[PDB]
């Protein structure tokens, strides 16, 4: 006798186990147990991911409700879990979404400053360099804190917050509750802060004053800050590092990219397509009986949708493994997701990659690994999959 299948599979993030397409074969919408406990559906095909995500009667902000199965305990309060719905319910989606695209003036000159900065510092200090401590997640939360209008130096005190904030626990998390409520105190303050008239912080500062904003709560415009905060650092950071993986341990394409530079956002368009960055299928709850292939599922039921398992599928992506840069289909991924909840950074996200890339190939044309692969240490029990180190010479 065998238990019920486990998830999350691995928790590496530079090989998709060969387990994946044998279910997406076999058994595209199959039942596996969480860390938790509960049972879920894992959805592994394209087309049965894309149905769930854009079908609203698979809800996320019902995945918070209490006595629900649950894919991992809650890490902040539960009205949280609908924040992109709290804050569009407050007319701020509009603001919100304006202040974190990549386009206000001078951001891409900072992107590109802060990048080459950091990299003439590693190549001062001499090989080996840690890309993940020393280079992406820093240039993650220098962004972050631009892109909000804080002070660069109160960066890495919330960035400390990201390894307990972003855990993938069966059990609630003490130290989670003490960032978060340390973290809105922060952020309350910021928005009391005269000096803070710039980025996301600064017009939702503004906003709070104006009179067609009277009744939207301190707790909600506080709650921004640190959710996008949090929210585009783990993203952006891990995404980057574990790109740069796959960028190393492709030599043409690295060299490819250095000669063409033009490619890059190519380039960056199929990493995010294999990206295995995201620990955990992305949970829904289902408010009512849905079919879902050859499965009925349940009113209260707990659904998983793999993004790897779409990506990867050969139906959609043919040769799902390889990265070519001319698919006819390459924005067709599901790296930001797809219906109402997709990712309102994408666009943020994509620039973010793609400068610290062009940055990272100029100034270290030979970088390479510095250790055998199989020597990276994948973080566990975290909302994403990262190395926790990436040690690398040129
Ligand atoms: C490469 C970087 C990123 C990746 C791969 C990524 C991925 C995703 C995915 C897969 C979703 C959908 C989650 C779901 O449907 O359950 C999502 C939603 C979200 N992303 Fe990102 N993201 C990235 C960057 C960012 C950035 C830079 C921010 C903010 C500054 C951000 C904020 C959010 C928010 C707030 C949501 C929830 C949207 C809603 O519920 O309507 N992300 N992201
Ligand atoms: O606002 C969101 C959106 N998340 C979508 C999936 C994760 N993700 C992050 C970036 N792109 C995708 C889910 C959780 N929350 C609430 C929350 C955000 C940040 C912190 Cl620090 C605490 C809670």
């Amino acid at each position: 006798a065998t238990v019920l299948l486990e998830v999350p599979f691995s928790a590496r993030g530079d090989r998709i186990p060969d387990a994946v397409a044998e279910l997406r074969t076999r058994e595209p919408i199959r039942k596996v147990r969480t860390i938790t406990g509960a049972e879920a559906w894992l959805v592994s095909s394209y087309a049965l991911c894309t149905q769930v995500l854009e079908d609203r009667r698979f809800s996320m902000k019902e995945t918070a409700a209490a006595g629900a199965p649950r894919l991992n305990a809650l890490t902040v309060p539960p009205e949280v879990v609908n924040n992109m719905g709290n804050i569009a319910d407050a007319g701020l989606r509009k603001a919100v979404m304006k202040a974190i695209t990549p386009k206000a003036p001078g951001l891409e000159q900072f992107l590109r400053d802060t990048a080459n900065s950091l990299l003439d510092n590693l190549i001062t200090e001499g090989a080996p360099a840690d890309l993940r401590n020393d280079f992406a997640d820093p240039l993650a939360t220098a962004l972050h804190c631009k892109v909000l209008g804080i002070p660069q130096e109160d960066g890495p005190k919330l960035f400390r917050s990201l390894s307990i904030a972003f855990m993938s626990s069966a059990d609630p998390i003490p130290a989670a509750k003490i960032n978060w409520d340390r973290d809105i105190e922060y952020m309350a303050g910021i928005l009391e802060n005269p000096n803070i008239t710039t980025g996301l912080m600064g017009e939702l500062s503004r906003l709070r004053k104006d009179p067609a904003y009277s009744h939207v709560s301190d707790e909600l415009f506080a709650t921004i800050g640190v959710t996008f905060f949090g929210a585009g650092v783990i993203s952006t950071g891990s995404f980057l590092t574990t790109a740069l993986i796959s960028l190393i341990q492709r030599p043409q394409l690295r060299n490819l990219l250095h000669e063409k530079p033009e490619l890059i956002p190519a380039g960056v368009e199929e990493l995010l397509r294999i990206n295995l960055s995201f620990a955990d299928g992305l949970p829904r709850l289902a408010t009512a009986d849905i079919q879902v292939g050859d499965v009925l599922v349940r009113k209260g039921e707990l659904v998983l949708v793999l993004l790897e398992g779409a990506n990867f599928d050969p139906e959609h992506f043919p040769n799902p493994g390889s990265i070519e840069l001319d698919r006819p289909n390459p924005t067709s991924h599901l790296a930001f997701g797809r219906g109402q909840h997709f990712c309102p950074g994408s666009a943020l996200g994509r620039r973010h990659a793609q400068i610290g890339i062009e940055a990272l190939l100029k100034k270290m044309p030979g970088v390479d690994l510095a250790v055998p692969i199989d020597q990276l240490v994948w973080r566990t029990r975290f909302q994403r999959r990262i190395p926790e180190r990436l040690p690398v010479l040129w």
